[PDB]
């Protein structure tokens, strides 16, 4: 790439997540990538980069996937689209359907709606949720319940559902019917609380806004496995079970974000068989083709469906469609991407390397003077950077330690993202990765970190 | 297509806009698209079909465009995906952006960011609007301002723009903070009134709807330029200058809701061009890959971008982003979509064969005892049934009239949906159709609606 293309980009690209006059001013450089292979991506200037971030937890297969370009071409060539609307559609929209309620969804699932994003399928979990209360005779039970660092999506509703600020700044967030319980970050729970007894909070903590809310007022509860965007937080020990405690009490459906967790991240099928989740709703996106199309997936429970199935013959069919649902070429990308993860293991891979990778990021960074808090959970792991480790009192965010260590990886050849509302550094690396790759990436973050610390202490 | 492919369907697959029970029980029959060429598809069956509607307004180029797919092909091997936070991009991003703005959008665009659907897109604007205000310091300068029989997408918020009713059903919509003003459709006018009077009327009544609720709280007014889901609404003449007049003195931004409009459909650039309205923000998809690969984009103007550019030095970068934003593939799809329109001058094909197809359904049509108007503008165009055609009396929607006249054109071969919310028989060919594909166009339409009229007179 080439210095016209850069002109081009300030004049009239508006990225996403971008501060908007630096990019234009020149001040944040663009940069373009050109190519990629295995877990290393290549940019304008020739540098080769080690992404530990896998795009954006997403490009879990690896880059350069030939198998999956080819399975896209042929799609594209035999029927890149028509509309799945009025009982229409693609062999391969069928076949995927059947694929993830059979090979990778939990037990009770039973059908598979699909859209584009992550958000878009949370949108589509609001809808359903309004509809099955709607059609069951329960106008009143519409509030949805979600948590302080949820990340759930970047529209009006699915930004309501995150619990993060920075998706609120200047959108009037969050709406109306959508509220927030705790965080389970156990690091940061009251003093004097041990692992259960914290457990224990979260779980009165959520009855408490459901009783003062009112049950009958409340639909449902929204939760990723392990919380991703919001910094890698793993639920404490019984957290899961303590939540759908709270919610069968008072009928509170349950919807699994595992737009992360989904399809081997984990190390397993999806978050929920790990972690002991039994949702009625669950969202997916990112790896469900490893980024090499867009596409997301609703999948829906017996128990809703059978609703939605019985409303159907008195309401007529359901108002929602979005044009590009089963988008024909997306969902050939979808299977090659399946075909992969099962025919190479990667499932058992990301939870070896993954339960690997984070032993080795506790051996290189427990008791490390900057760093608070090491953790992670299959492929995902975080850093937490403190200021006093034992008090937990974190840095000012204006001393920016988060993104100084993300950009300390960066120089030295590596991938890792700085993570919003902390110092945290994340790692999300392809699903694909080697232990050798694991413990370059430990090394490089080692490095980078000392690198900041030597600055900043 | 296959016996087992459609057991598998029944049972896992949940389509957008589908009777859920009755495709499940095989009541509502499934229907498997195995290959298209040029403007016809082709079933399961064999049945080659003639498909005036182009997909979903969307497949403009025609059906089977190599060219496309190679496109595609080529993006994904050398890089299938690379996320476009932070200033990163690939090449026909950068392209797509500066060819967009340059050869499509009206004077005064200048930003683009990508989203997956015309849905998505709607989203990203609501939120423009919210920032644009919040940051400007008029906090209550919030609601949104759309029409009965609008379409503007199938989510919470874009729902709640949509003014039909079964985007609304069992979904609590619209929210608060979105009104509905007049479908602008001169054939049902107040009796009385000539097209002036009424264009005066519908300006009254938008101007009443912005007093009543305190202009001061109005932020924006979205429209399409011709109505599209909502039945082929053509705007009476007048009708934009006296709503944009409307508008600025109240200072409300225009989205000009162009998923349907933009690339070519009406015989223009844009809707925007063609109906001469001036927008402060502009949405598109469908036409802008050919429903190739899926993409949507939002075009943002000089006085919006200035705001989002010159806020960014004191709010940090916008909280937005999809994960897929500027997906490389559907960049790489749009491009040779733009390439082909360029090349083959189809937007003047539009033009031509949109006008004599409109001439040819007046002809055929004009008078026709089942028929209360024929309308519709570029290649676009709309037949809608009546009882009572000068008393404008509609059939009651239980007789079904437009579904039936939709399943005898499927029975003889071409596809033109009903539409929502009356008896209408929609057309949106691809822009590629010649005068005898029009003509053919026509005659199965003119034999359809002689079939059902014998039946329902
Ligand atoms: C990324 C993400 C989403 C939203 O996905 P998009 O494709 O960016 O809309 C939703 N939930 C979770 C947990 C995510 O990580
Ligand atoms: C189809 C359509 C939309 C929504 O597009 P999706 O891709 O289906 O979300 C929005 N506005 C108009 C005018 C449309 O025709
Ligand atoms: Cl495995
Ligand atoms: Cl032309």
């Amino acid at each position: 790439d080439y210095a016209k293309l850069f002109e081009q980009d300030r004049a009239h690209f508006m990225h996403p997540s971008t501060h908007a006059h630096d990019h234009a001013s020149g001040a944040l450089p663009g940069r373009i990538i050109t190519g990629a292979s295995g877990v290393r991506i290549r940019d304008h200037q020739g540098r080769e980069l080690l992404d530990a971030f896998a795009g954006l937890y997403c490009v879990n297969i690896g880059y350069g996937r030939l198998e999956v370009a080819d399975a896209i071409h042929e799609q594209a060539k035999q029927l890149a689209y028509y509309h799945t609307y009025v009982g229409h559609a693609s062999e391969a929209i069928i076949e995927l359907s059947a694929r993830i309620i059979r090979d990778w969804a939990p037990a009770g699932m039973k059908k598979v709606y699909y859209g584009l994003s992550g958000s878009d399928a949370n949108e589509t979990q609001v809808k359903l949720v309004r509809y099955y209360n709607n059609v069951l005779g329960r106008p009143q039970k519409k509030k949805i319940i979600s948590r302080q660092r949820g990340y759930h999506g970047s529209g009006i509703v699915t930004g309501s559902l995150t619990g993060l600020a920075s998706f609120h700044q200047h959108f009037d967030l969050p709406v109306e019917g959508v509220k927030h319980t705790l965080c389970p970050h156990f690091y940061k729970a009251p003093a004097g609380m041990d692992e259960a007894a914290f457990v224990r909070h979260c779980a009165q903590e959520l009855e408490n806004l459901i009783l003062a809310e009112g049950p009958d007022t409340v639909a449902a509860f929204i939760g990723e496995p392990v919380m991703g965007t919001g910094g890698i937080i793993v639920p404490p020990k019984g957290y899961w079970e303590a939540i759908q405690a709270v919610l069968a009490k008072y009928d509170v459906l349950l919807i699994a974000d595992e737009v992360v967790c989904a399809f081997g991240r984990l190390g397993d099928k999806m978050g929920s068989q790990r972690h002991a989740m039994r949702p009625d709703l669950i969202t997916t996106a990112k790896g469900l083709t490893s980024a090499y199309a867009p596409l997301s997936a609703v999948i829906v429970g017996e128990k809703v469906w059978d609703v939605i199935d019985s409303a159907s013959t008195r309401e007529g069919a359901m108002g929602h469609g979005w044009t590009y649902s089963g988008h024909p070429i997306c969902a050939a990308a979808a299977l090659a991407n399946l075909d992969i993860l099962e025919r190479e293991n990667i499932t058992a891979n990301a939870a070896d390397v993954g339960g690997y990778l984070n032993q080795q990021l506790r051996q290189a960074f427990e008791g490390h003077p900057l760093v608070g808090e090491v953790r992670g959970d299959g492929m995902l792991a975080a850093l937490e950077f403190m200021a006093d480790r034992e008090a937990r009192t974190p840095f000012d965010a204006a001393l920016k330690v988060g993104p100084k260590v993300s950009a300390a990886c960066l120089e030295r050849g590596m991938i890792a993202r700085a993570m919003p509302h902390g110092d945290i550094l994340g790692f999300a690396p392809p699903l694909v990765l080697s232990r050798a790759e694991a413990d370059e990436v430990v090394g490089i973050a080692k490095a980078a970190v000392d690198a900041v610390a030597a600055e900043v202490l």
